[PDB]
């Protein structure tokens, strides 16, 4: 079974779950899969102390709402788990400076200079096999190769050379108000976006401003030229109840913009509504947050520090009595 | 309450004896009036590549050097960086409180060049903050070639206060013996002239061989004089002297009147491989003695481990981790 490593941001869209987490809930079985709180990396950006820890939380009620199974799969807080920092410092030591500046100045702080080290920690640790990243985190991932390469070339094998996954996604879904532009949560206009957690009133808002065309008389039809609206719409409904286009246009047949948007909101919401209750329970359950927490943590570390301890002995440090 | 010290020691190369009776020394008999902490940092050391197991030997040579001081592993807090992982976790945290431009305006750093040169001889300044700050150190007894790494520890500790309240403390700073072969420039522990230097380690017979070809003068006649402008390397040869035995310069010059430099080096010689014979007794039956580091390593760890956690808890409550539960 292929090691595949994720990084969450303690900071959601139905476009990360229908295009990817959704699926990956279902490969548990097929893969050993790995999803780390990236709270290390949350410090890059200042915030109150306070939001951190309540984001950290957050994510993680999320993630098992969202079906990731602490049994199955490895689930667990960046920082509980002391050898991703350690691997990072000893990995600085095996990075060019040039290879981070070229990366994307004297008032940032140095946490987001050297980051990219970190990840490639972060992932070189499980011996993983499989990323699956953003399109923006393609060098990112490029660096932890080579650093994987060069160590190796060294020391002998001692890191697994990390692979892309590549999705074959759920769905593809794209901006409410820019059906030309994917929908991003890290997009600062949020009505472009659709988060987990909102609700049936926020999300059929959302929906009803959504941009369409001013065919007349008004058609659904899939036509992603002519009317990427209506098409993004018709994807979001077919990615959540498995319809086919063809089955959707000829169930709109005679039917106007506001009723596509309407089933579209109350399929959405839906979707969201078992989320959610799932989500509440989870969020509201800090006892049993912090056993998940507990368990990944010494699942991750387990394994993280046989690779730190193999990294350790190769660079000629004592061994720890 | 005792102020807390702390030194790091690189594990490579060879202490002088200008490192050891300029500074050392007088902390091996300050153990009872300090916390004095004691880091081997091998983390630090792999900013420059060497062979693995050089490392590891030269990890435990310098332990057993400085248990052959006589640091107390008793009184004194001695172990290796990289068996406290508190030391890279609040590394990593501190880069996110720290200035690029503060590394980038690093003397030794301030194009091509720099592209080539590995993160970690960038960012150790950074671990080396951490280093410092994870024990609540009062003192740093450091180098002029540090002093502007202990700055940066003390505005990373004053920024992070400034922002999370009190969390850390902030640090503040705490013999003359020059080249044997060069006596207007000190003695180093870098340089590329061994013939300069006299390490800790070195058995008398180098030692004697070193000190008689030191630089003296050609004043006629020969006069063994305090002078440091006119004469360098005569007076270098009486101030390791004086540092060696206790003996005052006056003291000194009237002992040599009517002798000869060669003379001069002949007590030299002796009185500083008298110091060095005793020093590397105590080193080869320490470093022989590897179930005995080992204990050592282990109890240090513990006790710094113990320090460390409880600093880097309070960290992470301040920023806003998720405590580990
Ligand atoms: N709007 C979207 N529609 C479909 N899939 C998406 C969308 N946003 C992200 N993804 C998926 O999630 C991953 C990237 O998420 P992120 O890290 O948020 O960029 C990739 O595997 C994508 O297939
Ligand atoms: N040749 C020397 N004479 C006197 N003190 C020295 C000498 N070399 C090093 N030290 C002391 O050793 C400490 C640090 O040495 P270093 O960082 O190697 O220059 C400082 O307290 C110095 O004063
Ligand atoms: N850089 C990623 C988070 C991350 C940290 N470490 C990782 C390792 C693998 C994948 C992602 C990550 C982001 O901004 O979203
Ligand atoms: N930079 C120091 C070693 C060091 C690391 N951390 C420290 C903390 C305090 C004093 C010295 C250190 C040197 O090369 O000599």
């Amino acid at each position: 079974k292929p090691i595949v490593f994720s990084g969450a941001q303690p900071s959601l869209t139905i476009g990360n779950y229908m295009g990817a987490l959704r699926q990956w809930v279902n490969m548990q079985d097929d893969y050993h899969c790995i999803y780390c709180i990236v709270d290390q990396h949350a410090i890059t950006v200042r915030q109150d102390a306070q939001k951190l820890r309540k984001a950290t939380l957050d994510t993680l009620a999320l993630y098992l709402a969202c079906g990731i199974d602490p049994e199955k799969s490895t689930i667990f807080v960046q920082s509980h788990v002391p050898e991703h920092a350690q691997l990072g410092w000893a990995l600085n030591c095996y990075t060019y400076f040039g290879e981070l500046s070229r990366m994307t100045a004297e008032n940032i702080n140095a946490g987001l200079f050297d980051y990219p080290v970190l990840m490639a920690a972060d992932i070189l640790l499980y011996q993983t096999n499989l990323v699956p990243v953003g399109e923006d985190q393609k060098q990112h991932l490029e660096l932890s190769r080579d650093i994987a390469q060069r160590f190796n070339a060294l020391y002998g094998d001692i890191f697994k050379v990390p692979e892309p996954f590549i999705p074959k996604s759920g769905a593809r879904v794209m901006s409410l108000l820019e059906p030309t532009k994917k929908m991003s949560k890290s997009d600062d206009n949020r009505n472009n976006v659709i988060g987990l957690l909102e609700d049936p009133k926020s999300v059929v808002k959302k929906i009803k401003r959504a941009v369409t065309d001013s065919d007349e008389p008004p058609v659904v039809r899939y036509d992603v030229q002519n009317k990427a609206g209506v098409s993004n719409l018709l994807d979001i409904l077919s990615a959540v109840t498995g319809q086919s286009i063809p089955e959707l246009e000829k169930q709109f047949e005679g039917k106007m913009y506001g009723h596509l948007k309407g089933e579209v909101a109350d399929a959405v919401s839906g979707m969201l509504t078992e989320l959610q209750e799932r989500y509440h329970r989870f969020r509201n359950d800090e006892a049993f947050l912090q056993q998940v927490m507990k368990d990944g943590a010494e699942k991750a570390s387990a394994h993280a520090s046989r690779t730190l301890k193999a990294v350790y002995e190769a660079i000629g440090f004592v061994a720890k009595p």
